[PDB]
C-alpha cells in the first residue's frame, strides 16, 4: 500500500513529514493589508487582545478583528477548512508550511489550490498516476490527478459533463496544470498501452502558443494577458475514450488593436511578425519597426524585459505548422495582421471642408496591395460610405472616418482570431463527443489604475463564476449537514453576490448594463449623460454602489473581491460596434482566400448580427454569459486555483502580498468568509475522544461511547454549548473553538 506505507514516494513527496505560547497574524502598516508580521499575545480582555509586535510595542486588537495563529498541529492541513483560526494570513501561513516541503496542491473546500514551485518535484510520474486511478478525494492527498480522476469517474458514473473551472494568470502555473489534466485523462481514458492519442494531445497542447500569439499581451499588471476567454472540451465517447476536443473563444479586447496605455503593449503577434520575418518577408508586406506604426508606438513600449519576440515567432510558426495551417493560410494570416498595422498608419487629414480627405496614400495602397483590394474601392469606402434613402453617399469628417477605419481594424482582427479557433477545432473536433469534460479559462478579476467598459465585463464575468462557486458550496454543505443531522440552517451562499449582479445587470430595477444599451441608442446621450443616468439610478440606492464624492466621472462598485471603480469615458462609443456595409463589400471582393472567408462565413462574419443591424457589446457579451452558465448548470463542477508565489520566478520564496492578492481575485478568500461563519472543523468522536480524553478525568483513550466521551471532555472544560453540534458520525465546532481545546491540550503536556 503505498498511500499508507510511510517509506513511500507518495508520503515523502505529497504528505507531511512531521511551545505554549499564543501568537496573532498582524500588519505592521495597516495600508499594506497583505503584507504580515507574527506577534506574541500578552494580555485579555472581554473584547479585545493586547500583543507584541516584532519591535517589541505593545498593540490593541479587539478580538472580532483579530487573526489568531493557529496551534502548530494545525500546520500542514490538507485542506484549509481544518484549519480553526480560519482567516486570511492563518490561511496563507498553511500555504507557505506546505509549500516549504514541496507540497503545491492544497484543497480550500471545494478549491483544489496550486502554487508554482518553479521546479520540478517528481509527483507526476507514472507510479503517481497509478496512485489515483479511480481514488476519491478523501483517500488521497491533494493533486491535480485527483480532480481529474473524480471528474474522470463522474462522467462515466453519472453520464453527465464536467466542468474544471481554473484560474490564474501567466506565471502561476495554469498551463502547467492544464496540460496536466488534459495527459492524466488521456493516461486513464485510453487502453493501458495501446491508446492512440497522442497526436490530439500534442495538437491541443500546440494550439496555446497560437492563441496566446493573438490574444494575450502586455498589460501594467503581466507581461503575457489574457485578453479573452476560452472553453476547453475534452470530448469522449459513451465509452469513456478519449474522442476529439474543442475551443470555444469568447469575446475578445479588440480595442487594444488600436489603443494601448502607457507602458502597454499591442497583442503579442505584431512585434513577432515585425521582430521575427524574414527579409523577403517584411519588405513583401511593406514592414517597418514596431516605432513606425501607430498601433504600436503611442504606448512606449515594444518589447518585454527577457522575451524575445522573433524567437517567440518562430515557436508560434512552428506550432501553426502542428495544428494544420498550411503556409498559403499562414501567410494570409500574415498578410491581415501586416494590412491592420498599414491600415492604422492611415492619417486622415482635415480637408476645405467638412468632409476628410488623404494626402498620402502610401499606407492605403500598402494595405490594399496586401489584403487583396482596390485601394480607390477601399479609400471611397473609408471616407464616403453609402447609407441608405429608398443608396446615399455621405462624405465623413476626419474622425467619424478614423473611428471607421478603427472599426474595420477591429472587425478584421476580431473575425481572424474567431477563424484560428475554427480553424483550431477541425483538426480536434473530428468525431461526434458523448461526453465532455470542460475547461474554464477566462481573463480573471481585474483592477487596473483606470478601469473602463472592458473591467466591467471581465469582472461581471468572474462575479457571476464566483456566485456559481457559491452556490454549489450552498448545496454540497447541505447535503453534509443533513446527512450529519446537524440542525444549522443558512440561506443560500449564492445571494450574497445577487446585489452586485443585479446592479451589474438586472433587469427590474434595469441595471448597468441596460442603462448602457438605453444610452447608446438615445440620440444626444454622451458619457456625462450616461454616468448621471447611472448615479441618479443608483447613488445611495444600490447598496453595492458610490457615487465618489471625489470624482464625476466614475461610479464604484462592490465586487466579491472588493470596491472597483470604472471610469466612464468612452462607454457609449465602445458599446455601439458598426461596421458600414462598404467596407464589408470592398472586403467580401477580396482576392484574398482567408480574407474572403472572414467576410463570407456566416460564423465567422455575421457575427452577433441582427437583420440588418450590429447588436452593442453589452447585447453581445450577455449572449455568451447567459449560454456559458446555461452550459456550466448542466455540468458537475470542479475548481482549481493556480498561485505565482512571487514576482521573481524563484524558487521557495512565497510572498504573502503575491499570494493574498491572488486568492481575493481568485474567490478563495470569499469561500473562506463563508466557510468561517458556520461549522467548519468536523470530528470524527473517537477522534477527538483519542487526542482529547486527557483534558477530562477518568475518560478512556478508547471509550466505547465516543459521543459520551466527547461530551464528558466538552462538559469539563465548560466548552460554550453554541460553539459545537453534536452529529451523528462526527462533532461540528465553530471557529476557534478547535483550536482553544487544542491549546488546552498543549498546556497540560506541558506540565506534564
Ligand atoms: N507544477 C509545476 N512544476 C514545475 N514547473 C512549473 C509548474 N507549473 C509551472 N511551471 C513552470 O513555470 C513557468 C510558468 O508556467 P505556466 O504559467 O503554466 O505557463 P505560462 O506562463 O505560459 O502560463 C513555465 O516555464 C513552467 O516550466
Ligand atoms: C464566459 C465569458 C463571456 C464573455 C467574456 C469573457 C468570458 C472573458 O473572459 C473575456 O473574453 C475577457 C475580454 N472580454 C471582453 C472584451 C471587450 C468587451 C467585453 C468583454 C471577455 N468577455
Amino acid at each position: 500500500n503505498p498511500i499508507h506505507d510511510r517509506t513511500s514516494d507518495y508520503h515523502k513527496y505529497l504528505k507531511v513529514k512531521q511551545s505554549d505560547k499564543r501568537y496573532i497574524w498582524y500588519n505592521p502598516d495597516p495600508k499594506e493589508r497583505d503584507s504580515y508580521e507574527c506577534g506574541e499575545i500578552v494580555s485579555e480582555t472581554s473584547d479585545s487582545f493586547t500583543f507584541k509586535t516584532v519591535d517589541g510595542q505593545d498593540r490593541q486588537v479587539k478580538k472580532d478583528d483579530a487573526n489568531q495563529r493557529n496551534p502548530i498541529k494545525f500546520d500542514g492541513v490538507e485542506d484549509m477548512s481544518e484549519l480553526s483560526y480560519l482567516n486570511e494570513p492563518a490561511v496563507f501561513h498553511n500555504l507557505r508550511v506546505r509549500y516549504n516541503q514541496d507540497l503545491i496542491y492544497t484543497y480550500s473546500g471545494l478549491f483544489l489550490v496550486a502554487v508554482n514551485p518553479f521546479k520540478r518535484i517528481p509527483i507526476y510520474t507514472q507510479e503517481m498516476v497509478d496512485i489515483f486511478k479511480g481514488r476519491r478525494r478523501n483517500e488521497v492527498a491533494p493533486h491535480i490527478f485527483a480532480i481529474s480522476d473524480v471528474a474522470y469517474r463522474s462522467m462515466l458514473d453519472d453520464r453527465q459533463n464536467q466542468s474544471l473551472l481554473i484560474t490564474g494568470e501567466s506565471g502561476a502555473g495554469k498551463t502547467e496544470n492544464t496540460k496536466k489534466v488534459i495527459q492524466y485523462l488521456a493516461s486513464v481514458a485510453g487502453r493501458n498501452q495501446a491508446n492512440g492519442s497522442g497526436v490530439l494531445e500534442q495538437q491541443i497542447l500546440q494550439a496555446n502558443p497560437i492563441l496566446e500569439a493573438f490574444g494575450n499581451a502586455k498589460t501594467t499588471r503581466n507581461n503575457n494577458s489574457s485578453r479573452f476567454g476560452k472553453f476547453i472540451e475534452i470530448q469522449f465517447n459513451s465509452a469513456g475514450f478519449i474522442s476529439g476536443a474543442s475551443i470555444q473563444s469568447y469575446l475578445l479586447e479588440k480595442s487594444r488593436v488600436v489603443f494601448q496605455s502607457e507602458t502597454e503593449r499591442n497583442y503579442h503577434i505584431f512585434y513577432q511578425l515585425l521582430a521575427g520575418a524574414t527579409a523577403e518577408e517584411k519588405k513583401a508586406l511593406h514592414l517597418a519597426g514596431p516605432e513606425s506604426f501607430n498601433y504600436l508606438n503611442q504606448s512606449g513600449c515594444v518589447d518585454i524585459k527577457g522575451v524575445s519576440d522573433s524567437e517567440e515567432f518562430k515557436i508560434t510558426r512552428q506550432a501553426m505548422d502542428i495544428v494544420g495551417f498550411s503556409q498559403e493560410e499562414q501567410m494570409s494570416i500574415f498578410k491581415i495582421i501586416a494590412g491592420i498595422l498599414h491600415l492604422g498608419n492611415i492619417k486622415f487629414e482635415k480637408g476645405a471642408g467638412e468632409g476628410a480627405v488623404l494626402k498620402d496614400k502610401t499606407a492605403l495602397n500598402a494595405a490594399s496591395t496586401v489584403f487583396g483590394v482596390n485601394p480607390s474601392v477601399l479609400e471611397k469606402a473609408l471616407m464616403e460610405p453609402r447609407i441608405l434613402a429608398g443608396l446615399v453617399a455621405q462624405h465623413l469628417n476626419v474622425e467619424k472616418s478614423s473611428s471607421s477605419r478603427d472599426a474595420l481594424v477591429k472587425a478584421l482582427y476580431g473575425r481572424l482570431f474567431l477563424w484560428l479557433v475554427k480553424k483550431i477545432n477541425n483538426v480536434l473536433c473530428q468525431e461526434r463527443k458523448a461526453y465532455f469534460i470542460g475547461v474554464l479559462d477566462i481573463s480573471g478579476f481585474e483592477i487596473f489604475k483606470v478601469n473602463s467598459f472592458e473591467q466591467l465585463c471581465i469582472n461581471y464575468t468572474n462575479e457571476k463564476l464566483q456566485q456559481f462557486f457559491n452556490h454549489h458550496m450552498f448545496k454540497l454543505e447541505q447535503e453534509e449537514y443533513l446527512k450529519e443531522k446537524i440542525n444549522w440552517t443558512f440561506i443560500d451562499f449564492g445571494l450574497d453576490s445577487q446585489a452586485t449582479i443585479d446592479l451589474i445587470d438586472g433587469r427590474q430595477p434595469p441595471g448597468i448594463l441596460a442603462l448602457l444599451d438605453e444610452q447608446s441608442v438615445f440620440p444626444n446621450a454622451t458619457d456625462n449623460t450616461l454616468i448621471t443616468k447611472l448615479h441618479s439610478h443608483f447613488s445611495k440606492k444600490n447598496a453595492k454602489y458610490e457615487e465618489p464624492r471625489f470624482s464625476k466621472t466614475e461610479f464604484g462598485v462592490t465586487h466579491y473581491a472588493g470596491q472597483v471603480m470604472y471610469e466612464i469615458q468612452d462607454w457609449l462609443e465602445k458599446n455601439k460596434d458598426p461596421l458600414q456595409q462598404d467596407l464589408e463589400l470592398c472586403f467580401k471582393d477580396s482576392s484574398d482566400n482567408v480574407v474572403t472567408k472572414l467576410f463570407n462565413d456566416p460564423n465567422i462574419a455575421s457575427r452577433a448580427k441582427k437583420g440588418a443591424n450590429f447588436i452593442t457589446v453589452a447585447a453581445q457579451y450577455k449572449e455568451q454569459l447567459a449560454s456559458l452558465m446555461a452550459t456550466l448548470e448542466t455540468t458537475n463542477p470542479h475548481f482549481v486555483r493556480c498561485i505565482i508565489p512571487n514576482n521573481k520566478q524563484l524558487p521557495a520564496k512565497l510572498e504573502d502580498k503575491v499570494v493574498l492578492d491572488q486568492l481575493r481575485c481568485n474567490g478563495v478568500l470569499e469561500g473562506i468568509r463563508i466557510t468561517r461563519k458556520g461549522f467548519p472543523n468536523r470530528i470524527i468522536y473517537a477522534d477527538f475522544v483519542k487526542r482529547y480524553y486527557l483534558l477530562a478525568p477518568n475518560v478512556p483513550r478508547d471509550a466505547e461511547d465516543s459521543q459520551k466521551a466527547t461530551d464528558a471532555v466538552l462538559k469539563h472544560l465548560n466548552i460554550d454549548p453554541e460553539q459545537y453540534r453534536f452529529g451523528i458520525t462526527k462533532i461540528f465546532f465553530r471557529a476557534g473553538q478547535l483550536a482553544r481545546i487544542e491549546e488546552a491540550r498543549e498546556q497540560r503536556l506541558e506540565s506534564n
